[PDB]
């Protein structure tokens, strides 16, 4: 019900207290998911779940600063199954990103863009049905 790649403006950018709610539906055959929050052309938190790496899943997150990719942080729990509704959290903390799935959490990642109320786009894309993409103030 929403097309994919879909762009959420998050106008004013991001700020402690923000919380992002994506719910979709993994496809049958899932490769690849991506969620980045977008400061103009980089990538503050990209959050990329991988479906088969080397007959593994992942979940990568990473930053992307004048069109390069940094320091990788992996981890090896992973929430999402092919062909399943899910519920992504991300809230956004003083420190960190903090993601909760299927209200679990999951993983935290430290802000390196220090800028929050610049990073004003949310872009979701990969191999899912996307249901609904929206944000509150907790
Ligand atoms: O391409 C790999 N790595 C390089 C890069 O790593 C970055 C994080 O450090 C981003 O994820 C880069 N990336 C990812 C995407 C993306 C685009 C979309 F439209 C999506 F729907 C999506 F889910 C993800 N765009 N850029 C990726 O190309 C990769 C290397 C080795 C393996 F073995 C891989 C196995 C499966 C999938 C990817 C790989
Ligand atoms: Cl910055
Ligand atoms: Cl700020
Ligand atoms: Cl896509």
């Amino acid at each position: 019900m929403l097309i994919v790649p879909y762009n959420l403006p998050l106008p004013g950018g991001v700020v402690p207290r923000m919380l992002i709610t994506i719910l979709g539906t993994v496809k049958p055959n899932a490769n690849r998911i991506a969620l980045d929050f977008q400061r103009g052309n980089d990538v503050a938190f990209h959050f990329n779940p991988r479906f088969n790496e080397n007959n593994r899943r992942v979940i990568v997150c990473n930053t992307k600063l004048d069109n390069n990719w940094g320091r990788e942080e992996r981890q090896s729990v992973f929430p999402f199954e092919s062909g399943k509704p899910f519920k992504i959290q991300v809230l956004v903390e003083p420190d960190h990103f903090k993601v909760a799935v299927n209200d679990a959490h999951l993983l935290q990642y430290n802000h390196r863009v220090k800028k929050l109320n610049e990073i004003s786009k949310l872009g979701i894309s990969g191999d899912i049905d996307l249901t609904s993409a929206s944000y509150t103030m907790i």
